[PDB]
């Protein structure tokens, strides 16, 4: 005798997942009793919306499936914001939602009446409802066996109030369903293999730029072998940061391609798990040329090829390929060539940039943007995860997040909402409490998540949130101020509140600081302190970031 | 030559709309500069959530049609939770919702990607795209006509970004599309109406009951004039208590109609406006008897006798209905019977109910929440705007808000959605800055919202938030411990924080409150203050509402 939460929970086990985060409530509750039977951990947030934006931190941190549970009605709808978030990023995360009793369906009852299945169905891989309770462990295996394969994305799984609470015999709770365990993702076949390494032989000056599906498969070592056997320089996501930031062949996020004159553009470029997109500033070609031979390996082929032409696409999973590659690479008869001009001339161009940017900054009688980022960036143990939250805020982290020595850096996807930082960073910090979480975010986007400080008390998960407190919705307001005029800024100004009071009454510790030379050692007593901090930076809205210019 | 965003302004206006919520974006800037033009208000928030509720509290309170401005991506999916809500709620708001470019549509760009219309398709009256700027103004019309009327609810127009950008000649902008202002809704007939009076002329106990349709056309006074001239008592949900609370015929929320003897029911009960649904107790009959003969005037066919039978339904708008009904029940040739001793009865009932529930209440250390509801409703003036949040909290005001001289009550609807009312407070509080709002909450529902304290400030909107703090996710945790056992509480603990503080760091005043005797002279100073304010009131967790009772 098992009921449909014990069958949750069981299956949950057998997946490996031993957190998830929700609120609870009366629909969903045999699920948080079962947990509390078998010891499994729940999270309690202040919102669903950080339920959600807690899975996928926890996912994107972790390298891992996120769960998030969310009652009926409400608690599913707090959490859109968090599913459509993980399906432009590709997280895997399975948001299990309770449902109205199918017993009095139609009845204008508690929390019920809403069509969740068709509300997530155009931002997930699959969302469905499950009407019997005997399915539920065949149909969670479903689910996580399509979040967690490639192009990774949210799955919603609905179950009914009176499906959780219906009974099955122990048999049945028995028995196992396929969970990944047995699975194998594609490679590159050996014709493949030998095509790809041949080009890479053939070019002159060559790129490899990794995207997320690099990182949720865990290739980040055989890209960075493989980068080191060819000596072929190393660019990055955001989302791949991480995986390529160890390498002496990593170079950062590939906005620093920019700017190259047009006889030492890159000829070719391979994609491992990048689309065309923002982060490749489309298809203009100012990263990477119209004109490069481009081969891109991607789990979807709608991607390849998107927005620019490509010499060749393979369809597959690209941290698989990229252990293909790094031994075929290995033993390549003719070795590699020596590419150590082509590499210099990229630091040059990276370090120059960053030089740049940091010597023409205006400072006025607040902090600096700049300052702050760096301060930030040259401070945080080498293992830490950064999040970046607020737009001016994420901008100025761009130009020094290169040099941190991150585990992993998680920033804005192509959703880019405002808001997400505090919840992303809160699951980060669950995926392992002894690894710095840093949250860097705007004071526009704290006040999305305030609550969420008591979340972090509770829970102990001691996130340090760096406020950049410009007094505004920065990135907004430099949109109306610099194209149309000062006397155009409307709904943008933030002149009031303190952050790191709110914070304090939350219980967390809290500091403000105004002086650039308090940043980092106020930084560094944070992090020694094991406890949830907020500091609340006082900077200067004036400054334009770079990559604010490129789009302007 | 006139833009998009223009074109959004000047049809708004010309509906009557003189406030909008939202969060500025670039995609929806044009929006935002038309309206600094022509001086036309947008209130900005902390979360598009609350931007949402803010505009469905504007619309509860003002009776009227509120407006949502939605930036692309984010802005959009932070609001389907206040979609949601208005849709089961029958709440008129227009959601404008800026969309990507159409000219870079699947480019992998900034906050698009995701099919907005989609999303709320099924949760809202109509969703659509607007391709061409020349159809603003028509395809707005349109969507404000299905928006305000019967059954009232949420309506989406989902904008691309260069659509709102491109210009229109000022001919096209020119010319007036039906907005409402020639139009008329359906009554009842001469034979409806005979046939209604007559079967209220023969029953010994009728009873009317109103929902929000009634609230929604304005059919308040009408329908008062029918019960003060016909004798008969009037209930009503909490949206159409605002409604029939100034009649001397008023018996407050139908709730209290449980209880009387099998011989006493009532034989006879007129729905204006209100479902068969989580208010009536569904269809088990011990608020409206199954065997008593039903009335039931609504706008949707499909709520006609749903859960019990109905001796007679009218598809029509209750307002209207009510209006023709009061007319002819003023010329009725054979006069109306005396129905004094059934009021009275009923005045019982109701009375009774009160003093006992005041009377069994079992105080400890802290303040009891019957008395907390108790002393705010009878301090609160004539006329307020009260809004109920948390669980626990409502049900234990439902007890005395009946009594309260309110303008409006906005309570849970059946999405019953924990965290709608600071935005819902805000809203309503700009319906009329000169009418005291005044939130009762909880501490659990309370930190999803507590950025809009901020709002509150910089907009100039003095809503009271009464915080009664029990430490706990309340009602979710009675309903372990009260059904399994107190080793059975688990994710449901809240002992952590102070919402005054964090309200105080917000710029907003702010008390705690651990007497009884000090909670209604601080929420006296509060209104008289003409200040956002947060009282902090530290109620005991024990007490068992009745209405939790009689679900349980
Ligand atoms: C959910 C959401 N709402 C609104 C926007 C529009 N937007 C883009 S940048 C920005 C300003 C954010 O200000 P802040 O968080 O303080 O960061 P800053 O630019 O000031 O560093 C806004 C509102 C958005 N991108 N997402
Ligand atoms: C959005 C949402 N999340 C979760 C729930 C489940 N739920 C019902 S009552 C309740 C407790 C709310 O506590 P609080 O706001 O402090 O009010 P109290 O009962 O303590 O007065 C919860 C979490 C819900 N109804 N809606
Ligand atoms: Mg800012
Ligand atoms: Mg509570």
């Amino acid at each position: 005798t098992a009921t449909g939460g014990e069958l949750v929970i069981r299956t949950l086990e057998r997946a490996s997942v031993d957190v998830a985060f929700g609120i609870n409530g009366i629909h969903i509750d045999s699920i948080y009793q079962a947990a509390l039977d078998r010891s499994f951990r729940i999270v309690d947030t202040r919102n669903e919306m950080n339920a959600g934006h807690a899975a996928e931190g926890y996912a994107r941190a972790g390298h891992r499936l996120g769960v998030a549970l969310l009652t009926a009605g409400g608690g599913f709808t707090n959490a859109v914001t968090s599913i459509a978030n993980a399906h432009l990023d590709r997280t895997p995360v399975l948001y299990i939602a309770a449902s109205g009793p199918l017993g009095v369906d139609e009845t204008n009852t508690l929390q019920a009446g809403i069509d969740q299945v068709a509300i997530a169905t155009p931002i997930t891989k699959w969302a469905h409802r499950v009407t019997r309770v005997e399915l539920l462990p065949r149909l969670i295996a479903q689910a996580i066996r399509i979040a967690t394969h490639g192009p990774r994305g949210p799955v919603l799984l609905d179950i009914p109030w009176d499906v959780l609470t219906a009974t099955v015999d122990d048999a049945l709770a028995d028995g196992v369903e396929e969970l990944g365990a047995h699975a194998l993702t594609a490679a590159l076949g050996a014709d493949a293999v030998e095509r790809i390494l041949d080009g890479l032989a053939g070019a002159e000056r060559p790129v490899f730029i990794a995207g997320s599906e690099l990182t949720r498969g865990d290739g980040g070592a055989a890209l960075r072998r493989l980068a080191e056997i060819t000596g072929t320089p190393l660019f990055s996501d955001t989302e791949a940061l991480g995986a390529i930031r160890e390498s002496p062949l990593s170079f950062g996020l590939l906005q620093g391609l920019f700017g190259l004159d047009e006889a030492e553009r890159p000829d070719r470029v391979v994609l491992f798990g990048l689309r065309f997109g923002l982060a490749t500033a489309h298809g203009s070609g100012i990263l990477i040329p119209r004109d490069a031979a481009v081969v891109q390996i991607d789990s979807d082929a709608r991607e390849l090829g998107r927005l620019q032409p490509i010499e060749l696409g393979a369809v597959g999973d690209p941290a698989a390929a990229a252990e293909e590659l790094a031994r075929a690479a290995l033993t390549w008869a003719a070795g590699w060539p020596d590419r150590s001009r082509w590499q210099e001339r990229l630091r040059e161009l990276v370090d120059g940039r960053f030089e740049s940017v940091t010597a023409q900054a205006v400072r006025d009688d607040r902090i600096h943007p700049m300052d702050a980022v760096t301060a930030i960036a040259e401070t945080v143990p080498a293992g830490s995860v950064v999040v970046a939250d607020g737009a001016l805020t994420y901008l100025w982290l761009s130009e020094t997040i290169s040099r941190a020595p991150v585990a992993d850096y998680l920033c804005h996807g192509y959703l880019s909402s405002m808001g997400v930082g505090v919840g992303t960073a809160l699951g980060a910090q669950a995926a392992d409490v002894t690894r710095p979480v840093v949250l860097v975010t705007g004071d526009g986007a704290v006040g999305y998540s305030l609550g969420e400080f008591d979340s972090m008390v509770r829970a102990g998960l001691p996130v340090v949130v760096v406020v950049l407190n410009n007094r505004a919705w920065g990135a907004t307001l430099h949109a109306q101020e610099l194209i149309l005029g000062p006397d155009r800024v409307v709904n943008n100004r933030l002149e009031n509140g303190s952050y790191s009071g709110v914070a304090r009454a939350l219980g967390a510790d809290s500091i403000d600081v105004s002086d650039i030379a308090d940043l980092a050692p106020t930084l560094r007593e944070a992090l020694a302190s094991g406890r949830p901090t907020c500091i609340e930076v006082h900077v200067s809205l004036a400054p334009v970031p770079p990559e604010e210019n490129v789009i302007m």
